[PDB]
C-alpha cells in the first residue's frame, strides 16, 4: 500500500483517516481533529536509544463511525503491524475514552468535529462552528450546535467564526481550564488559520456583538482509587476464556509462548491482550477480536481500553501486574522492551558528584539534591519531644526509635532543606506518631518550605545514605540509642551492604538467614568465634569498603570470603542452607518504571486519581492541586499553594492511598516526600524539561492571556 | 666565544652568521631571517633521563651568499663536533624547512629582505615594509615590495609603518589563513615594538587612508601521497655510491658502523644520512658535502632537506624505514608531555591518561552489541558478550563517562574471514546508526586481531574471545578445529584478549599467556614476560572452551605440547615498549584529496587545538590507532571519505604500517578524551565563539 511504504521510517507521528476502506493522510497542522463520524489510524514511532524503532499503533473510532468504518480502522492496524513484523504495540481508541499515551500525542488538546466521509466531509485546510471544551489534563474541545443551549457555565466554549475566535469562559469555570481552553484557541488560529486571526476572549456579561448576532441575546445558563489494585489473568482457547490466575501479582512464568492471554483489568478501564511468540497466526491476528468478545462476554463498557503486545515488547505497566519482571537483555544492552514515550526524549547523565551542583537531570535522575555535604541536626523521638543526638554516633540508626534530621541542601546557586523523618521498623506507634506530627511542626517553624521526607526502616533513599561523610548508614534490627537503656545485642547479626550512584553505603541488619542473601551486595555476618566479610558476585569496591568501616565500629576483625567459594563456619551461623537472590538489579530502572504524574482529589469520601499524558512538564502543576510524581524509589507529592487546606494536611496520606492500590503491589515502607510549590527541590524539577524558576512569578493564565 | 655558550640548558639558541661569525639573534627576534644571509639554530631538548638532546639546523636565504651558505654549513659541522657528535643537523633552506624547524616557530616566520652585504643587522625607528602572509599550518611572512603589484586578493597582508601595522585580507582569503595572519601582526607589535603598537585590521574595499597614502588606488588585483611510500638505502665510499637495498622496510643490519649512508627519500623532500660510529673523521666530517653531491647525481630539487644522524643518535622518523628497530630521541612535540601511568581509580579525572593508553573510561559503561546477518543487524546473545567469531562482522554501541561528559562510541569489528558483502554492509549500518544517534558518536573501524585497548575493556572481568572463523549466527554452528592456539595479550588497564593463532610454535610470544586446547588436554602456556592478568584472562577462556588447565612455564615445558604444534622453531622473544610514545610519537596532518590526487601536510610543533581548522579534515596518528578528526565546515565528500584518508595515509606510509590499524572518526566539538588528552590547553567552549570573531576582537 502506498502509505504504507511511508510507515514508520523514522521517528514521528503520522496519522491517517479511513476513508472508503483507504487510509488517507491527514494534514499535518490538523493533527488532533477527528471526524466522529470516521475512524482513523495513529502510528507514534520512537527510536530507542540504540537506534532501532519501537511501533504504537492507535486506531481510534468516532461516536457516529460506521461498524464497517470502525472494522476498515482495525483491519489496517492488523496489517500495519503485520507489514511491520508484528513488534508494534496496537491500541484501540474511543472517542472520550482514549488512552493516555494516545492522549500524549496531542498536548495541544483533542478537537472532536461533527461530520465524516459519508455526511461528505474533509480535512481541508467560512466558519460558523462552536466548541465545548472541558478538561484538566485531558483537554478535549467537542464540535456542539450554535447555541445558548449548548453553553452551560461550568466550562469554556469557543465560538469559530473564521477569521475571529471568540472564547467565552463561565463564570463557574476555574482559571486552569480558561488556560488549557486558551491551548484550543490558539490552535484554530495558528494550525487552522496559519496565524491570520484574532483571538477574542470573553466571560459572562462582556460577549461581543459578533457572538450575540449568532447566538442571541443571552438567557441565564446552567451550572475510582479502589479499582486499581486487583485484575485477573486468562489464557484464551468462537473463543472462550480458562482464568489462569484469579489475583495479581501474577507469575511470569503463567504466560507461555504458545498461546495468548487477556490480563483483565476492566473495573479500571482496561485490558491487555498478551501474544505469544509461538502462538499460531490465525489467533494472533485475531488478538482486537477476541478482546472485544471479551469486553461484551463480561459485560464491560464498550469503550474499554484495548492494548496487544507482544511477547518480548511488553509495557510497563503490563509488566508491573508481574512479581519480578526480567528478560536475558536485562542487564546488557542499553534499554527493555519497552521505551515509554514521555520519557523517550530524556537524556541520561550518569552520576558525578563533582558536576552534581550543575544538573537538576542528574539531581533527579539519581534522587541526590546534593553530595550529602551539607550542615545536618539529628533528633531522636523520646516520648513527645526531640532529643539531639550524640554527634560522635551520626549514621547509626535503632530500629526501635524514630529519628528527624534537619539537613541543609546546597545544589546551583540556591539553598534549601529537607527534614527526613526515619522511623525504626520495631519503634513503638507513640513514638512513631510523635515523629510525625514533630516533623509538621519543625516544617512550619521553618516556614513551610523545607521538603519533608518520610522514611522507614531497610527502604532509606539514595540521598539519605550520603549524609554521614565517608561512614556508611548502619541501621540495627534492633534497640535504641535513647540513654535509658541499651540492649545487649544478639548473638549473631547478619548486615547487608548497600550502594548507591553516589557510592555512599548502608549496612541494614536483617534476619540472620540464607534467604536474606544477595549476589549484589556484601554482607558482614558476626558470630561468637570470629568476624566475616562475604562479598558477592556483584559486589564492589564501595560495598566492601562500607563493609568494613562497619567492621572497625563493632569492635571486630574480618575475616574476607568470596561468595560460592567459602568456609563453612559461615554456613553454620546461618543455621543451615536455602536459595537466594542472584539477579541482579536495574540505570535500567528509569526504563522499567519511568516517573509519572499524577492529580490526586479527597472528596465524595473517595481517592481519585487522574496521570497526566505524555511529557512531564511545569505547566501540569496546577497551584490549586495536589499532585503525585511517582519516581519508583520516591513518591513526591507536590503541593499547589492554592490547592485546599484538608488536601493539603493529607499529603502523606494521599500518597499512602496512591501505594496502597497501586496493582504492583508496592512496598509499603516506599519513602514519600512532600514539597512545597515554588520550592521544589532538584531531584524534583530535574524530571521537568524547561523548568522556570520564576514560572509562577506571574500568574499562568495572566501570562497566556496577554501573551498570545 | 659563542660555542661555550651552547647548548648548556634547554632551549633555543639562534645565530646569524656575519663574516664568517656567529652572533646572536636578540631573542624577540626569533624567526626572523634576513633572505640574502644565513643562521645557525640550536635545538636544546632535555632528554627524558636528565641529558641533553642537540637538533642543529643552519638555514640558507633565498639570496644567501655562497660562502655564507658554505661558513653555515662549517659552523654546524664543528658546534656538533664541539657537542661531541651526539647532534642531529638539519640543512634548511628558506620556504622548504623541515618539520621539527618549524615547530620552533608556531607564531611563523618572517623572510626580510636584506642581508649583512646589503648591511642590515638585527637592531630593535622608521619602518614602512609590507608583507604577503601565507601558509595554513606553515605560515610564512615574506617582505615583498610596498606596491599594490604585490598584493593578491588570495591571500593577507601586512603593511608595517612602525607604531600602526595595517593587515590587510584578500575577497578570497579564508577566514582561517586570516586568524594566522593576525598571529603575524600581533608579533611584529608584542616582540617588535614591545607592544607598543595598533594593529588595523581591514578587509579588501575598507582601508585606511593611511594605507592608500603609502600604496595609492587601489587597482583590480588578481586572485603528493603516492611519493610518501618508497625509499631507497644507499652506502657512500670524490664520492660515489653504492645501492644496499632499493627498497623499504630495510634491513637494520645493512647500516654497517665502519660507512657512512644515504637513505634516499627524495621524491618527498628528504635524504638522510647516517654516519656508522666506526666510520673515518674524514668522512664523517664531509657528511653535509655527500649529500649535497648525491642530491645533484640524482638531479633533486636544492630545496631537498638533509639530516645527518650518529648511529645510536637516529630519529623515529629515520628507524621507522627498518624492519623492527632494536636499540635516544625525544621528538620535541612530545618533549614536555608529562607521562601519566594508567591507574583506573583516577582515569575519569585526566585526559592525559585517556590520550597515553587509549582509554576514554573503564569499559564499564552500558553497551548493546549487534552481529551482521546479510543486511540486518541481529542482536548477539547477552550470555556471549565478549566472543567474536571471524566469519563475523559486528557492531558495538557504546556508552562512556569521563569527566562530567557523556558520549558514544560505535565500533565496527570486522572478521577477517567475514564475507564482502556482510563486512559493507557492517561498514554501512554503523554509519547509519551514527546519522541515527545525530552524527556524534565516533566511530572506529577496527579488523580482527588488531583491536584497541578500550574495546578490550568492555567486557566485564571477562577477556574478548576472538576465534579465527565461524559464526555465532542461528544457521550453523561448525565444530571447531582439532587443535586451536589462542595468544592471550593484556592492555594497560589489565583487560585481556585471547586471538586465536595458526597452531604453530612461531606464533609464540614471551610477552603473553598463551592457550593451547588439543583433544586429549588443555594447556596454559605461561611466557618469561607474561604476566598476572594474562593467565587470569587465560583461564577464564579455558571456562568459556569447557577445558581444564595444564599450566606450564616457558622453555621447560612438555614434549606432549609441542607435538600439537607440528615441531618446535624459533618466536617473539624480544619484549615490548610506556616507551611507545617516545618510539612513535602522535603526529598530526592536514589532508586533501582535491585534483584527484592525495596530499597530507603535517602540523609542526606542538598538538594545539588551534591547529584544528574547522574546514579541514585533519588525522591524528596514535601509532595504535589513527584518530581523523573533521571539522564541522569541511566539504561533503571529505567527511565521507574520512575513512578512506586514513586508509590511504596508512597505505602510503613508509614505516608498512599494519592494514589492520583501527581508524576511528571523530567530530569537531565530539572529541573523546583518547583524542583531546593529547592536545595540553584543549577547552571545551574553544568553539563557542569563532575563533577568527575572538581573535579579530581580542587585543583589538
Amino acid at each position: 500500500h502506498p502509505e504504507f511504504l511511508k510507515a514508520g521510517k523514522e521517528p514521528g507521528l503520522q496519522i491517517w483517516r479511513v476513508e472508503k476502506f483507504d487510509l488517507v493522510p491527514v494534514p499535518t497542522n490538523l493533527y488532533g481533529d477527528f471526524f466522529t463520524g470516521d475512524a482513523y489510524v495513529i502510528l507514534k514511532t520512537v527510536q530507542l536509544r540504540n537506534g532501532n524503532l519501537q511501533y504504537d499503533l492507535h486506531y481510534w473510532l468516532g461516536n457516529e463511525c460506521s461498524q464497517d468504518e470502525s472494522g476498515a480502522a482495525a483491519i489496517f492496524t492488523v496489517q500495519l503491524d503485520d507489514y511491520l513484523n508484528g513488534r508494534a504495540v496496537q491500541h484501540r481508541e474511543v472517542q472520550g475514552f482514549e488512552s493516555a499515551t494516545f492522549l500524549g500525542y496531542f498536548k495541544s488538546g483533542l478537537k472532536y468535529k461533527k461530520g465524516g466521509v459519508a455526511s461528505g466531509f474533509k480535512h481541508v485546510v467560512v466558519v460558523q462552528r462552536l466548541f465545548q471544551v472541558k478538561g484538566r489534563r485531558v483537554v478535549r474541545a467537542t464540535e456542539v450546535p450554535v447555541s445558548w443551549e449548548s453553553f452551560n457555565n461550568g466550562y469554556c466554549f469557543i465560538l469559530d467564526l473564521g477569521n475571529n475566535i471568540h472564547q467565552w469562559c463561565g463564570s463557574n469555570s476555574n482559571r486552569y481550564e480558561r488556560l488549557k481552553a486558551t491551548q484550543v484557541s490558539k490552535g484554530i488560529r495558528d494550525n487552522e488559520r496559519s496565524g491570520r486571526a484574532r483571538v477574542h476572549v470573553s466571560e459572562e456579561g462582556t460577549e461581543p456583538e459578533a457572538m450575540l448576532q449568532v447566538l442571541g441575546p443571552k438567557p441565564a445558563l446552567p451550572a475510582d482509587a479502589a479499582n486499581r489494585k486487583l485484575a485477573k489473568l486468562y489464557k484464551v482457547s468462537t473463543m472462550s476464556v480458562s482464568l489462569v490466575a484469579d489475583e495479581n501479582p501474577f507469575a511470569q512464568g503463567a504466560l507461555k509462548s504458545e498461546d495468548c492471554f487477556i490480563l483483565d483489568h476492566g473495573k479500571d478501564g482496561k485490558i491487555f491482550v498478551w501474544k505469544g511468540k509461538q502462538a499460531n497466526t490465525e489467533e494472533r491476528k485475531a488478538a482486537l477480536k477476541t478482546a472485544s468478545d471479551f469486553i461484551t462476554k463480561m459485560d464491560y463498557p464498550k469503550q474499554t481500553q484495548v492494548s496487544v503486545l507482544p511477547e518480548g515488547g511488553e509495557t510497563p505497566l503490563f509488566k508491573q501486574f508481574f512479581k519480578n519482571w526480567r528478560d536475558p537483555d536485562q542487564t546488557d544492552g542499553l534499554g527493555l522492551s519497552y521505551l515509554s514515550s514521555h520519557i523517550a526524549n530524556v537524556e541520561r547523565v550518569p552520576f558525578d558528584a563533582a558536576t552534581l551542583h550543575t544538573s537538576t537531570a542528574m539531581a533527579a535522575q539519581h534522587g541526590m539534591d546534593d553530595d550529602g555535604t551539607g550542615q545536618k541536626q539529628i533528633w531522636r523521638i523520646e516520648g513527645s519531644n526531640k532529643v539531639p543526638v550524640d554527634p560522635a554516633t551520626y549514621g547509626q540508626f535503632y530500629g526501635g526509635d524514630s529519628y528527624i534530621i534537619l539537613y541543609n541542601y546546597r545544589h546551583g546557586g540556591r539553598q534549601g532543606q529537607i527534614i527526613y523523618n526515619w522511623q525504626g521498623a520495631q519503634s513503638t506507634q507513640d513514638e512513631v506518631a510523635a515523629s510525625a506530627i514533630l516533623t509538621a511542626q519543625l516544617d512550619e517553624e521553618l516556614g513551610g518550605t523545607p521538603v519533608q521526607s518520610r522514611v522507614v526502616q531497610g527502604k532509606e533513599p539514595a540521598h539519605l545514605m550520603s549524609l554521614f561523610g565517608g561512614k556508611p548508614m548502619i541501621i540495627y534490627k534492633g534497640g535504641t540509642s535513647r540513654e535509658g537503656g541499651q540492649t545487649a545485642p544478639a548473638s549473631t547479626r547478619l548486615f547487608q551492604v548497600r550502594a548507591n550512584s553516589a557510592g555512599a553505603t548502608r549496612a541494614v541488619e536483617v534476619l540472620p538467614k540464607a534467604g536474606a542473601l544477595n549476589s549484589n551486595d556484601a554482607f558482614v555476618l558476626k558470630t561468637p568465634s570470629a568476624a566475616y566479610l562475604w562479598v558477592g558476585t556483584g559486589a564492589s569496591e564501595a560495598e566492601k569498603t562500607g563493609a568494613q568501616e562497619l567492621l572497625r565500629v563493632l569492635r571486630a576483625q574480618p575475616v574476607q570470603v568470596a561468595e560460592g567459594s567459602e568456609p563453612d563456619g559461615f554456613w553454620e551461623a546461618l543455621g543451615g542452607k536455602a536459595a537466594y537472590r542472584t539477579s541482579p538489579r536495574l540505570d535500567k530502572k528509569m526504563d522499567a518504571h519511568p516517573p509519572r504524574l499524577f492529580a490526586c482529589s479527597n472528596k465524595i469520601g473517595r481517592f481519585v486519581i487522574e496521570e497526566v499524558p505524555g511529557e512531564l512538564m511545569q505547566e501540569d502543576l496546577a497551584t490549586d492541586d495536589v499532585m503525585l510524581l511517582d519516581t519508583w524509589d520516591q513518591v513526591f507529592v507536590w503541593v499547589g499553594k492554592d490547592s485546599q487546606e484538608e488536601e493539603k494536611t493529607e499529603a502523606l496520606t494521599s500518597a499512602k492511598r496512591y501505594i496502597e492500590t497501586d496493582p504492583a503491589n508496592r512496598d509499603r515502607r516506599t519513602p514519600i516526600t512532600v514539597v512545597k510549590q515554588g520550592f521544589e527541590p532538584p531531584s524534583f524539577v530535574g524530571w521537568f524539561l524547561g523548568w522556570d524558576d520564576d514560572y509562577w512569578s506571574v500568574d499562568p493564565l495572566d501570562r497566556a492571556m496577554a501573551e498570545l
